[PDB]
């Protein structure tokens, strides 16, 4: 439907000709891609094109249209003075047709390789990368928070290395993403059962359980359930994942016996201390409460060492 030449027009009248399909990602096909203007030898831009009707794809360009601006990203980096920021860039969109049926696609900065495939056993990571990639995700979380959304699925298969910068990392998919505060206004709190229980279970927040809509306290709760899993290579609800009941209980259990039951469930040498405290900041959150990045980072770099390099030795 998509084959190898295939030549896409985007919206802003751009070119881009179709490489190899690289696999899934979210709920696109994803694609090499180039431009027909001056193109590298090796493809710098992916396409990501939905296979099926309706889809998180509109959900997804609009959040690229809303709060991904080249100009607001790069300001923000100047102001906050960082190095970068894990969202990759986003250079067009369009419709493709294949049979008569139109399909949307976005082409986008084509990434590296993907944290499930260089964790160590059962997709642990060594603890200093952990806190390393918890302050990347936070960094994130800032700007899309302040951007009035809310992202709803951290964890390691959404996170990619850079293409060429090995040590950078991206969170590559804001297809669950939500407008948590649309111009200003933050949503009330309101349980829906029917709602419920979204997310990828293991790591979804307990406001999802419930069916409350996703605020910004949601998003670092998620963030804490990822890095005890990555550290720990499982979490107390790994055998009840098909009854999210059971891992919402868990999850209760686990953040109502904070700081011991994260610091006991470590495996020995290496400490869930700053997790615990992580987790500790993040369930004392109200659920308009805007949360403390800067406290936050800390809790993960308690002696304030430069971010280096991303270690990979388990894999
Ligand atoms: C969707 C993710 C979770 C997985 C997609 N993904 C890759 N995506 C990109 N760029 C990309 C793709 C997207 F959909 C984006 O929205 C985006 F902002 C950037 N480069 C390289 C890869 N590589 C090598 C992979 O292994 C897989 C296929």
């Amino acid at each position: 439907p998509f084959p190898e030449g295939k030549v896409l027009d985007d919206m802003e009248g751009n070119q881009w000709v179709l490489g190899k399909k690289i696999g899934s990602g979210g709920f696109g096909l994803i694609y090499l891609a180039f431009p027909t203007n001056k193109p590298e030898k090796d493809a710098r831009h992916v396409v990501k094109v939905e296979y099926q009707e309706n889809g998180p794809l509109f959900s997804e360009l609009k959040f690229y249209q809303r709060v991904a601006k080249k100009d607001c990203i790069k300001k923000w980096i100047e102001r906050k003075q960082l190095d970068y920021l894990g969202i990759p860039l986003f250079y067009g969109s369009g419709l493709t047709e294949f049979k008569g049926r139109s399909y949307r696609f976005m082409v986008m900065e084509r990434l590296g390789i993907d944290l499930q495939k260089i964790s160590g056993q059962n997709g642990t990571f060594k603890k200093s990368t952990v806190l390393q990639l918890g302050i990347r995700m936070l960094d994130v979380l800032e700007y899309i928070h302040e951007n009035e959304y809310v992202h709803g699925d951290i964890k390691a298969a959404n996170l990619l290395l850079g293409y060429k910068n090995p040590d950078q990392v991206y969170l590559a998919d804001y297809g669950l993403s939500y407008r948590y505060c649309p111009n200003g206004n933050h949503k009330q709190y309101q349980e829906n059962p029917r709602k419920g229980h979204n997310g990828t279970i293991e790591f979804t927040s307990l406001d999802a359980h419930k069916g409350v809509a996703l605020s910004r306290r949601s998003d670092v709760e998620i963030l804490g359930y990822c890095m005890l899993r990555w550290l720990c290579g499982k979490l107390p609800w790994e055998q009840n994942l098909k009854d999210p009941v059971a891992v919402q209980t868990a999850k209760t259990n686990l953040l109502d016996e904070l700081p011991q039951s994260v610091l006991k469930w470590a495996p020995s040498g290496s400490s869930c201390c700053e997790i615990a405290q992580f987790l500790v900041c993040a369930h004392s959150l109200a659920y308009d409460e805007k949360p403390n990045y800067q406290a936050l980072k800390k809790i993960l770099n308690p002696h304030g060492i430069p971010l280096g390099p991303l270690d990979f030795s388990t894999k």
